[PDB]
């Protein structure tokens, strides 16, 4: 039990060290807290180009593409610090990440979100949900917002997210994995540690562990729909990053 707690601290340390915008910073920026600075708000085309100070719809997709890329670099950096990940068969490390990064992006994306919009550029900016929903065509972050709303109601902090994200990466159901068993061995560990952490950090909360695993369903749905859209865009525009091209 003391070992699981120690494993939780490790993941947390590494999470802090791998992701410069945490959920705690992001919430401070959103709630006008004096620990951090207020963002500029992008709510329309006028304030959009007013906010680039700092086609529009194409410019914002490419922007999301560039931010996704950095996300992958940071998530990759984080995976290397999960005990046993770097000991795994190389082809599988690549496999696990290739299929997990999207799921993690949306998880941490919820960290940047409220029912009214999302933080961007390390909290410097705040693009509104309506402005995005009105962006066209095609430009329709709306399901990401609905998951965010549901997701953020669990009220997990960064030390929760750190373990949960580790679990996601270590998914032995990932397609085309050579050796499944060691990955599962690691995930079982992460899982058991997530169980204890949620039981210690949210004691009044019931079945939060179960509730937190169920959300992995929602994540699959989101990512499938995302990939479909991106494939349609790829055939309606002739002219992705070498990392972006790799995952897709
Ligand atoms: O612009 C932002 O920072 C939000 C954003 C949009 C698209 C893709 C990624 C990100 N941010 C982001 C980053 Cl930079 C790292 C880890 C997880 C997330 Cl959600």
């Amino acid at each position: 039990s003391a070992d699981l707690r120690a494993l939780a601290k490790h993941l947390y340390d590494s999470y802090i060290k791998s992701f410069p915008l945490t959920k705690a910073k992001a919430r401070a920026i959103l709630t006008g807290k004096t620990t951090d600075k207020s963002p500029f708000v992008i709510y329309d085309m006028n304030s959009l180009m007013m906010g680039e100070d700092k086609e529009v719809a194409i410019r914002i997709f490419q922007g999301c593409q560039f931010r996704s890329v950095e996300a992958v670099q940071e998530i990759t950096e984080y995976a290397k610090s999960i005990p046993g990940f770097v000991n795994l068969d190389l082809n599988d490390q690549v496999t696990l990440l290739k299929y997990g990064v999207h799921e993690i992006i949306y998880t941490m994306l919820a960290s940047l979100m409220n029912k009214d919009g999302v933080l961007i550029s390390e909290g410097q900016g705040f693009m509104t949900r309506e402005f995005l929903k009105s962006l066209r065509k095609p430009f329709g972050m709306e399901p990401k917002f609905e998951f965010a709303v549901k997701f953020n109601a669990l009220e997990l902090d960064d030390s929760d997210l750190a373990i949960f994200i580790a679990v996601i990466i270590l998914s032995g159901d990932r397609p085309g994995l050579l050796n499944v068993k060691p990955i599962e061995d690691i995930q079982d560990n992460l899982l058991q540690a997530l169980e204890l952490q949620l039981k210690l950090n949210h004691p009044e909360s019931s079945q939060l562990f179960a509730k937190l695993l169920q959300k992995m369903t929602d994540l699959r749905q989101i990512v499938t729909e995302h990939v479909q859209l991106l494939q349609v865009i790829k055939k309606t525009e002739t002219d992705l990053h070498p990392l972006l091209q790799e995952i897709y």
